[PDB]
RNA sequence: GUUGAAACAGGGUCAGCUUGCCGUAGGUGGCAUCGCCCUCGUC
């Protein structure tokens, strides 16, 4: 288990419902929490698994309308001209977040030869303490960086001390099981937070 | 290296135009510097 300690000035774990008008999930999504732990280290042998988020700064919001673009980019049309494809996505962002994601991982079917769980474990451990990553972890949106740390047990004060808000059914981790290589056909599994007692435990599927 | 990506607040718009702080009003009226005091005493 790794008690990595994602933190950042802003964060947007955009609720699936309020995607066009981004309203962040009140805490780190276990998908966004996990994909962060793939940004620091991943390989198609490691399969990350968030075991317990722990909120470390209170759920505080700042709305940010960004002139986002409306349409994907495409081989077909060789430019956007944003002023033609403009959209103004509001973003109820999570200001001053922090999350100590108690996450571990497993070995996939394609673990390869060097399937050593300890190898990837210490690889990620060195990456996180050193600060290395494949990708500066995205707090839900890459516009938001995860000023992370690989805590050992506990090195920050979690604010939802007494029993606190149950954020309801949050996106857990989009189901890339039916997908071929590179996540084509997925689905969304979702979870009762369970509550936020003081740091939400997640459910392994 | 399979997992939210890409994304503007843009582009720009004199707060201007202009309008007496004025007209006008005694500082007056009035009040003793007074009352008084050997330059002496003397060589």
């Amino acid at each position: 288990r790794f008690i990595l300690e994602i933190s950042g000035d802003l964060a947007c774990f955009t609720r699936s419902e309020l995607k066009v008008e981004r309203v962040s999930y009140p805490v780190i999504t276990p998908s966004a929490a996990r994909n962060i732990l793939m940004a620091i280290l991943w390989k198609p042998a490691i399969r990350w698994k968030v075991l317990k988020i722990e909120i470390l700064k209170p759920i505080q919001w700042t709305n940010i309308r960004r002139n986002e673009v409306g349409t994907k980019m495409s081989e077909r049309s060789g430019s956007l001209y944003i002023e033609d494809n403009r959209q103004q996505r509001a973003s109820m962002l999570l200001k001053d977040v922090a999350y100590r994601i108690h996450a571990d991982f497993d070995m996939t079917s394609e673990a390869g030869e060097s399937d050593n769980y300890v190898k990837f474990a210490e690889m990620f451990k060195r990456r996180a303490k050193k600060g290395q990553y494949f990708h500066q972890p995205y707090l839900g949106c890459r516009e938001f960086p995860c000023d992370f740390r690989l805590l050992e047990k506990a090195e920050d004060g979690l604010p939802l001390e007494d029993i606190t808000q149950d954020f309801g059914f949050m996106l857990y981790d989009m189901d890339f099981s039916k997908s071929d290589p590179r996540d084509s056909n997925n689905a969304e599994p979702m979870f009762y937070q369970c509550k936020a007692v003081n740091g939400v435990i997640t459910v392994p599927p």
